[PDB]
């Protein structure tokens, strides 16, 4: 009823949307992995009379529910989607999107890693993002490669119209006490990559993590702290 949704307020197999700013929503879904339940976030950005989707809802059925929730709450067509790294909470559901007529995009590095690991594979390659600090425009957002962090391929997304920074899983929520799932992370480079984000988006007003509650710029420094301490 207004608060940011958690696993406790999302019906089973359901998706909720949360208005972040004018023409910017996050989407929140729930999924089970290795016997535990987790929330995860993505982004929706108005693209004129179309919508740009950032990341799936972690699963084919979740992502079908996501499209239905978008049509119910927003009513504009999702035409393009970007996956910010190769894990299932970012690409799981790309096959559903592609069959729905959504054009799916990711960096070549993400597409390679998804294919190698048996995850669903976005159709289109996003060039110009292979060196840390690279940035390219994509409809109403800027895509930024900060360097290796939560994964070697993780991208972040900035909505300049609203100064919204979508950090993806390279950014953790403030309540985070751990670095999350670090199976594919580079703990040594992660703080340097967060520093690049901080330097590049100093005017960010909202910071959205890959999982958990949005906040302000403090999420960036907190993420660095938790990752450095995890490594220690
Ligand atoms: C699908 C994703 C995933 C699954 C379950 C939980 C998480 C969390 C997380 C978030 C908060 C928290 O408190 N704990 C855990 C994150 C995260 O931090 O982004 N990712 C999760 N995967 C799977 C995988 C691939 C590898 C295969 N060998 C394992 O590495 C991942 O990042
Ligand atoms: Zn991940
Ligand atoms: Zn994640």
């Amino acid at each position: 009823s207004g608060e940011y949704p958690t696993v406790n307020e999302i019906p089973v197999g359901e998706v909720r949307l949360y208005q972040i700013a004018d023409g910017v929503w996050s989407h929140i879904a729930t999924q089970s992995f290795d016997g535990a339940v987790y929330p995860s976030n993505g982004l929706i950005v108005r693209d004129g009379d179309e919508l740009l989707l950032i990341d799936t809802a972690w699963g084919a059925k979740n992502t079908a529910a996501l499209l239905a929730e978008i049509e119910k709450q927003i009513g504009l067509p999702v035409t393009r989607a970007v996956s910010t790294h190769f894990h299932d909470d970012r690409v799981g559901g790309v096959d559903v999107l592609r069959a729905a007529g959504v054009a799916t995009y990711a960096s070549p590095s993400t597409r390679r890693l998804a294919e190698a690991e048996g995850n669903e594979i976005p159709t289109h390659s996003l060039e110009g993002l292979s060196s840390s600090g690279d940035a390219v425009r994509f409809g109403p957002v800027e895509l930024f490669y900060p360097g290796a962090a939560h994964s070697t391929d993780n991208l972040v997304v900035y909505v300049p119209s609203a100064n919204v920074l979508y950090g993806g899983c390279a950014v953790h929520e403030l309540s985070s006490t751990s670095a999350g799932n670090v199976a594919d992370a580079d703990l040594a480079e992660w703080p340097t990559s967060v520093e690049r984000i901080q330097k590049h988006y100093p005017e960010a007003e909202v910071v959205i993590p890959g999982h958990g509650l949005p906040g302000g710029l403090d999420l960036l420094q907190h993420t660095a702290n938790v990752v450095k301490a995890h490594k220690n």
